[PDB]
């Protein structure tokens, strides 16, 4: 199963940020709250927002932050790229240890959607190489983060923004810059063509052998370049000599040589699955990292 | 459309490691009780036929050792409850939510929190299959972990995590110590019967594909319950009842799209096979929502 991370440490941070007519979500860390910074727009500001014109014009008083039925006094704002930082006079006693990182595309995270600050669902979810998230977001979603929990300790990496016509999300790490070429503005927008994580569906072809199955294995193998040239045509992103590296654990664990795993991938696209699941799917399962399959 | 599971955090702070002798798994922690599995009681020779009466008279307190993090717990009693141990500690647990323990039915969804050595390792949305397993992901060790609904405030305890069948699916009791399904806590040949879909699950999906963007599979045809049921039996598919029907109302209110409507959609579904069509994005026909999920 595709596990998300417990979501515990992560719930106790989230509260409700308003300004004016707008509410949305807020991370609230050490005595900071996180939040998108189009929360102090209005929406006859959306198409052309000048933020640092709108936020010279707010005070503290205006942010009016809730951490479930407790008011927490905000003294201080500041803009960081996309993200807004609201100074509160309280620091939050449910912090757990955490950090900030960005993540590339293929890596994989949870999200803690959430709505007027309290939680509503947790999924596992994989940053597309177009950088956008495959989420499931709606109206009010903004402010809800994606995350990653090693030994106890909370990576945040993603916080919500947008809803681009595909159906797609696109937002920020916790420095406020946006994965992907977009802008916190409601402007004509479009996710890049989207391709299969090449190197997550050869871990998880890792993955089932390790397990039982053996029966997408074939006898021949493949150059690093014809493999390319061939999944290439299957909206494939193309696999690096890193990638290759990458599984060379999985390699030597199965016996399985990285480039006979490719001539696996190879056949698997030229004949589908005829009937079968691999793991629990019927899918090429792209969705988890190389890193994942080892634990 | 995304398979979500509910806020972990409420259970998390539930969950503890239970020792008995060399057998080691994890324990639910509510009030000043600790619920577990009772084959911990059992050594890696016991299981193959345990007399649990017998195992369980020869324990004493001392023979439990269990562990909240840093914190030991003293076990100050100890019952059996059907296939479940509860044992007494020496303190409640502060984290304790408001919570009901509930036995749910095949095809009804919920939260398991995986936990290994009493510390939880992740979360994920199953389904309840009509053969009474789970097809889950469960390891050594991750025995006691449990599956859960939220409401609102309510946490209510659904499946405790007892053992894995021959096909790699898993079995469980409700928080009771009632089994789910045809099998016992014991190290023997079993197997899980033949599964089948859950069809108004399926149902709810395409009104999710509706209520979103993916129409392509709506017809001008309709079906009857019978007409539709013989094309369930020939696929493993649940028989549709008039309670599913009627739970489907509000979708079928809300969409326009009447369920005898959507069985004709479902049908050819399972003749035409898809196309090479997609859904919402899956190949096969996706049964692991409810119609409660998908309002939701
Ligand atoms: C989808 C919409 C056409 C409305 C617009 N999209 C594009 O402008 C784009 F196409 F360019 F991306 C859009 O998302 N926004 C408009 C506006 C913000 C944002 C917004 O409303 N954010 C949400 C947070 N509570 C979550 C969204 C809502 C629906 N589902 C989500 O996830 C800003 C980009 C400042
Ligand atoms: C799979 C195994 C052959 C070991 C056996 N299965 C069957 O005996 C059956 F086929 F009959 F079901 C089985 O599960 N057990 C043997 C014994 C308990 C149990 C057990 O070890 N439970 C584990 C709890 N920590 C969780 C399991 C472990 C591996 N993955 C899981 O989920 C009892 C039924 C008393």
């Amino acid at each position: 199963r595709k596990m998300a991370f417990p979501s515990g440490k992560v719930e106790g941070c989230m509260v409700q940020v308003t300004c004016g007519t707008t509410t949305l979500n807020g991370l609230w860390l050490d005595d900071v709250v996180y939040c998108p910074r189009h929360v102090i727009c209005t929406f006859e500001d959306m198409l052309n927002p000048n933020y640092e014109d709108l936020l010279i014009r707010k005070s503290n008083h205006n942010f009016l932050v809730q951490a479930g039925n407790v008011q927490l006094r905000v003294i201080g704002h500041s803009m960081q790229n996309c993200v807004l930082k609201l100074k509160v006079d309280t620091a939050n006693p449910k912090t757990p240890k955490y950090k900030f990182v960005r993540i590339q595309p293929g890596q994989t995270f949870s999200v803690l959607a959430c709505y007027n600050g309290s939680p509503s669902g947790v999924y596992q979810c994989a940053m597309r190489p177009n950088f956008t998230i495959k989420g499931s977001f709606l109206n009010g979603s903004c402010g809800s983060v994606g995350f990653n929990i090693d030994y106890d300790c909370v990576s945040f990496c993603y916080m919500h923004h947008m809803e681009l016509p595909t159906g797609v999300h696109a937002g920020t790490d916790l420095e406020g810059n946006f994965y992907g070429p977009f802008v916190d503005r409601q402007t004509a927008q479009a996710a890049g063509t989207d391709t299969t994580i090449t190197v997550n569906v050869l871990a998880w072809l890792y993955a089932a052998v390790i397990n039982g199955d053996r029966w997408f294995l074939n006898r021949f193998t493949t150059t690093l370049n014809d493999f390319n040239l061939v999944a290439m045509k299957y909206n494939y992103e193309p696999l690096t000599q890193d990638h290759v590296d990458i599984l060379g654990p999985l390699s030597a664990q199965t016996g399985i040589a990285v480039l006979d795993m490719c001539a696996s991938l190879k056949e698997l696209l030229q004949n589908g699955m005829n009937g079968r699941t691999i793991l629990g799917s019927a899918l090429l399962e792209d969705e988890f990292t190389p890193f994942d399959v080892v634990r």
